[PDB]
């Protein structure tokens, strides 16, 4: 059990995100068409996890862009955009402003992801959303970079995130 | 179990619809502000479920609206629209300008209703979305009406749901 903060409130969020050096479990979320879509499609590349308790609520298009744009421009790169907003409305997000290997996934039916990446939120009115996070995959599912962003609202260290991917 | 149809292909939606003549089981979703709210806030009304895979797709606001505004018109009504969208989602299917006596609420924390009221979605792409279906309770708990869509993507009967409602 972990403690973030969501209105000056603790928010318990269950397990434990996975720390650099830890295996990445396995998963299977959904894509935009609705088709499963799981962790082994992206064998050979390095994943970033961009994980959001909504692509609604308190994020900016514009600061998501930016860091997506960093990302895949790293070499043998997929970024994947996990919340458990329905795909339609992953969708809406990204409208016609998807780059390259940025990826939406949904778990909407694949709760269990949030549970064995330690990034689901327990209580409060967030409960049954993700937590704010990052976890960065390398070639060999190993997870080489993860934070739980304390506070739910503000911006994960994505200049951290990436450094690990240039070594 | 039931079956519906999506692109012309079967569809299977657990369990069964409330039936006319049964009570109205309770349950718990989630509103525009995250807040839970039961059956029981409306006690002494009759409430029209109207009941969607999606908010977010395939789904015309404005014909929504003209079914809210005649339902609520009728005296002592309230519109539950119900979906698996996140709130959020819901929030903008809806705008500022949502009448008064159209509640949404979401499922997304709250599986177990689809499954008490038999609109569970079980398989294929629609896979943990609702199906489309309206189920009218009346002031004591009585389901006197309800339909299970079978092509997913069509509207329900409104004209025989408002008549149910103003008999
Ligand atoms: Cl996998
Ligand atoms: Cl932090
Ligand atoms: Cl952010
Ligand atoms: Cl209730
Ligand atoms: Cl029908």
């Amino acid at each position: 059990s972990q403690t973030v903060h969501f209105q000056g409130n603790p928010v318990t969020v269950a397990n434990s995100i996975p720390q650099a050096g830890s295996k990445a479990q396995t998963f299977t979320l959904v894509a935009k068409d609705l088709s499963d879509v799981t962790l082994g499609q992206f064998a050979g590349k390095r994943k970033v996890l961009n994980i959001f308790p909504s692509i609604d609520t308190g994020v900016c298009a514009a600061s998501v862009r930016k860091f997506n744009q960093l990302a895949t421009e790293i070499d043998n790169t997929v970024v994947l955009s996990i919340s458990a907003d329905l795909p339609f409305a992953q969708s809406r997000f990204s409208g016609a402003e998807g780059l390259n290997n940025v990826i939406t996934l949904s778990t909407f039916r694949n709760a269990e992801f949030l549970q064995a990446y330690g990034v689901a939120i327990a209580d409060g009115p967030l409960k049954g959303l993700a937590a704010r996070a990052v976890v960065v995959i390398d070639e060999n599912d190993n997870v080489i970079f993860s934070q739980l962003v304390d506070e739910i609202t503000t911006e994960p260290d994505y200049e951290a995130a990436l450094a690990v991917l240039k070594a």
